[PDB]
């Protein structure tokens, strides 16, 4: 019973999707980005310039000092603020009240986004990575212990049609939201949500690299990130692929590194020459996995024209990194991802809000073969 869940999710392209959330007694309404990256519950909680509204710990009668700060650095960002819990609740969500851990964040850079309609963080990934150290306890963990509410929760990200929208199931699967079968990769360790990738293909041609590569030093399932990241190795390998794909047209090399856009004339995109990605996931029985096949039309993003919007401008959503893979919003949007934390696996499924390429399609397959998996963690 999941319908009133259904898109309760928005935000702006580039800058994360949010869920409407109320804190405090009376509750107070902020809108939450949902971030699988990390596992603090922050908000707004003093002005800032970027923030239209924020929490007011004096106004509600509910809230509790933890007299105890806290500090967060992420890959982009940090705030530090006040530690304390309140009543929190979902309005289009389940229909229960609980008391969480809440961060009043009361200093920040380059953590909120000037016009992001968003004022605070729901991570939503385990304790082991919590700030300050992982006795506070994170808010599902404190939904499900608290209520009736199943150990798990689905993400449906759906792209552009600047507006952004999708769904995030608290407790369960909504199976009108997805076709095909669901399938499912090992949580590998509770911490982030790591998962293993065992195999990568552009176009169907194996990069053919020691498969530690892909998960060096982690690979992650990262709604808070806009953009597929990627090991250095891994990286410049794909890189090198997707230019040979479509050498015939030219690119400034600002735009493989997410600097400059590329145009062209509306309606006139050459999807034909990027390449797709499959990327192999550890699977669920002996010497088995499934790969997810990601469209140009995901990981270029599209970006609206500052100057005379006749033109179909993007950007590319791939981008290095140097703490792992980073499966991130553009991997997730077209795919059904459920977080199934009590059986400690995280399933996909095509989205029903899924690209639509005229010649190709996004697709999660399997069964597919694959020995030695195990030897594909990184340690
Ligand atoms: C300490 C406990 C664990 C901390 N976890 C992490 O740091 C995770 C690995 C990352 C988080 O999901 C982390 C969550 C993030 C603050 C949420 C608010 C800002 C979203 C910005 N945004 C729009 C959606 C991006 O696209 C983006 C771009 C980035 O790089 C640009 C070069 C980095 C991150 C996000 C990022 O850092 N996103």
């Amino acid at each position: 019973s999941f319908v009133e869940m259904v898109d309760n999710l928005r935000g702006k392209s580039g800058q994360g999707y949010y869920v409407e959330m109320t804190v405090g007694s009376p509750p107070q309404t902020l809108n939450i980005l949902v971030d699988t990256g990390s596992s603090n519950f922050a908000v707004g909680a003093a002005p800032h310039p970027f923030l239209h509204r924020y929490y007011q710990r004096q106004l509600s009668s509910t809230y509790r000092d933890l007299r105890k700060g806290v500090y967060v650095p992420y890959t982009q960002g940090k705030w530090e603020g006040e530690l304390g819990t309140d009543l929190v609740s979902i309005p289009h969500g389940p229909n229960v009240t609980v008391r969480a851990n809440i961060a009043a964040i009361t200093e920040s850079d380059k953590f909120f986004i000037n016009g992001s309609n968003w004022e605070g963080i729901l991570g939503l990934a385990y304790a082991e990575i919590a700030r300050p150290d992982d006795s506070l306890e994170p808010f599902f963990d404190s939904l499900v212990k608290q209520t009736h509410v199943p150990n798990l929760f689905s993400l449906q990200l759906c792209g552009a049609g600047a507006s952004v929208g999708g769904s995030m199931i608290i407790g369960g699967i909504d199976h009108s939201l997805y076709t095909g079968s669901l399938w499912y990769t090992p949580i590998r360790r509770e911490w982030y949500y790591e998962v293993i990738i065992v195999r990568v293909e552009i176009n169907g041609q194996d990069l053919k690299m020691d498969c530690k590569e892909y998960n060096y030093d982690k690979s992650i399932v990262d709604s808070g990130t806009t953009n597929l990241r990627l090991p250095k190795k891994v990286f410049e390998a794909a890189v090198k692929s997707i230019k040979a794909a479509s050498s015939t047209e030219k690119f400034p090399d600002g735009f493989w590194l997410g600097e400059q856009l590329v145009c062209w004339q509306a309606g006139t995109t050459p999807w034909n020459i990027f390449p797709v990605i499959s990327l192999y996931l550890m699977g669920e029985v002996t010497n088995q996995s499934f790969r997810i096949t990601i469209l140009p039309q995901q990981y270029l993003r599209p970006v609206e024209d500052v100057a005379t919007s006749q033109d179909d401008c993007y950007k590319f959503a791939i981008s290095q990194s140097s703490t792992g893979t980073v499966m991130g919003a553009v991997i997730m949007e077209g795919f059904y991802v459920v977080f199934d934390r009590a059986r400690k696996r995280i399933g996909f499924a095509v989205s029903a809000c899924h690209v639509h390429d005229e010649f190709r399609t996004a697709a999660v397959e399997g069964p597919f073969v694959t020995l030695d998996m195990e030897d594909c963690g990184y340690n």
